[PDB]
């Protein structure tokens, strides 16, 4: 009663795309590994660990407005990358697109004058502003360096950094 | 190293061992829907145990120098008739990863893959334990029956094993 | 500065959440009556809570340069069925507080005044809290009945609630 | 599941376990009544630890949903010749103690049962253990002799072994 | 020095709480297979406390300078009809154990060993607690009833006598 | 007794097996620091010594079974090395070689019935484990960044930071 | 820096010193097989110490740019008639390391080799200790005899000599 139904099911698909999210970040990150780049693969996989908190989190929300969340079918993320440079460009759009749907969410929560619902994703505006200044910096560094062996191999020591971070 | 045969083997069981994590935490959420707290609290950290043996394998794997693959994880059923439901559901659930972990180890072995068969002993152990908790709980419904009553105190008693 | 309306609007909050205290202290007078004491600690509890959310209303009202107003408050009922009947009643009421806290919302919004808005960010945060925590009490109800022994076993649960 | 078959395997090994438990505290009992606490000492804790080996296999079948059973114990010999002997026939019962737990593993693994034969690495390993010991003791008594002075000395090892 | 008949009296009383230990552990069992696991742990506790009953008794046997003897032990009851009678069983149990305790120290008076019969206050004292103990059991099995929600009652507070 | 005399004759030949890798990876190392890579000489030094104690834990194992561990004549490891790299890809293969006669001793500890023996074995099961994802990395590495000075200057950092781990 | 010769030298030493400590290490499950747990237990602790002495050896002759090569190590005798062959085996060969080690202190000075005349000074004292160390253990041979008895006493000191 809490939440209308039209927004459970936003929620919902923000829930499972979030899921999906995770997935393909920690896909991502085995084939760092498989590729020899440990710190990217140690930075991926920490960054599936967090996503996998942000559709944790709105899961509890919407189980705490009395609606029931809901898990559909997680696709089977992307495995095969031709470049670790490719990975992080797929990830920087993956994330424009993360920071899209919150941002329709949000709207859609205001116009409809759910304040709680536009107050609980005021946490993800937030992070999702954070992200994108971290993953332009990973592009930026290779931008800076290119993306010749040696230029992988520090990138790969500086991705090593942040994931301790 | 690994044959891709055993990779392949392997690669289930991690999309298997995704997959319960996913049905403990949407049973996790019907429990929550319907007031049962405590099964709810219980069910979640078993969702994360769940996630944590997912993860063992998946770095087992990538640690041999073979690629895990997640693939897609079937969808998890999220409505059930009764508490009792979900724990019988959970039991039989349980039964069938204990079996899927022993044939693992059967074909480990049945090839000498004797890494693999050392790795997933500590799986072997855990579905022991696994089984006397589960069937535990259905004999608790089995003693005091699944009324209203009934349901509240076998609800106390999950929040209680949940916190541990 | 609050516009006129904006200040009236939240004097009348102020006044709700006043008597909200004073219906929610009058049930637990039933109840210890009724010997729930488990049911009146909480109840005791959540009225003290909501003459904080008073408090913290009339204190921004103040803060803002304008008067905040106590009006008169009405004798809350003290006559109920049943320990069901009280806490459906809370959880109706709450529901209440809620809608009314969102109009607030809504018009400070709607009047672009984004310090008012910010403010009662509190409260409609508060209110999901709220709600979950009523609606769990009418579902252990539901789930044990209303019967001598039921009631027993939920008082126990109000009281640790409680603390 | 464990098979009814393994279920019996188990059962009659948890009978051999107090069995050996039992030998081990009446040959204690020789021991000291021959005045050889060190000796005694030793086998005392022997027991105890034999009776550990007993409930621990116990509860693994409880807990795999089966029901252990404790059969009749035979009486344990309670009449030997000399302290060496009692340690020549603990070393030779050690060594059956070995060679079924070893079976037991055989069919463990040969039913495919994964879970038990997993169950019994802890009990392999014990076994390792408790043969460098007893032969320890075998080679003690083959250096020194078993006149009076050897034995006294002897025993003094055992106390220390037992600490 | 120990008469030849006492030492006889002691090592039948060894024998007896051997088996009475055997019989606590095997109805442990029967607790666990039927999901009892308070009783279990009850049981399973009390079924130690009666080997350690044993042991003293051995111990005091060896120290007076003669030979306890280990006989055979029995196989206990391992079919039970419910929890109740399991513990019906052991309160009875427990009198007989009682009522040959009392037999051991009249014995020992009359021989005029006061020796043993100073050693047998122990397990005097001892009895006087059990009966107590396991008089209480029955006293809540008769007052709550062996339906399902009376029996998971009862077993969390054996869980919690056994803590 | 507790040993078959083939078990034991195997467990033997592991051990002098085991010996001669210790003293190669030994050699390797003063290859290592002869040539200025101090990095990897203080990792092969370090690896060498953790081959001493597999090799010793064999040894005890052998004479807590009752049987006489018995020590050969050490082979003289190979001293002079083309490069870094092929050090480091004689060790990868040597280390594949280990593991592999593990591997074969599990399989006759086991088909045997030698519970006890296929029980100790398993610490160098998981043991060789690690030790193949820890040599073919340092191989990822010279593949990426080649094997320049430069490059190699590099390498031999990482080699002296895994050395202290 | 080093001669060529020096090289030579201090390489055959280094191989040597490896022999030496699997020569104590053989000789200590000799000890253990036939019961001599003290005993055993001394000689293990000798073949570490001893493999030590290689090492610095070994690290010293890194240091001073040469390359040190191991050589392959001779095969240990691994039987004895009995106890007192052990630790009568164990005096002559630590005599030999100390006569070895005077020799090339001699060869170090006479080739104004002042650098490796120094390194050689702590080997130089620590033979010194060794040699009042293993004559001690034949001292009490002597004394007690060789008998089963006096095996088990003797056995017990080396216990003791191997706590410290």
């Amino acid at each position: 009663f809490m939440l209308s139904q039209a927004m459970v099911e936003h929620l919902n698909e923000q829930i499972n795309l979030e899921f999906f999210s995770s997935n393909l970040y920690l896909q991502m990150s085995a084939w760092c590994e498989d590729k020899g780049f440990d710190g990217a693969a140690e930075f991926l996989r920490a960054h599936a660990v967090e996503e996998m908190q942000h559709m944790q989190r709105l899961f509890t929300y919407v189980s705490e407005t009395g609606a029931l969340p809901i898990l559909g079918a997680i696709a089977a993320p992307r495995h095969d990358f031709a470049s670790l440079g490719e990975v992080f460009r797929e990830t920087y759009q993956h994330e424009q697109k993360i920071t899209q749907q919150i941002n329709k969410l949000a709207h859609v929560a205001f116009t409809s004058q759910d304040y709680s619902t536009f107050n609980f994703l005021q946490w993800y505006v937030a992070e999702q502003h954070e992200e994108e200044k971290l993953f332009k910096g990973i592009l930026d560094k290779l931008e800076l360096v290119g993306e010749d062996g040696k230029a992988l191999f520090f990138i790969d020591k500086d991705l090593a950094a942040l994931a301790k971070k």
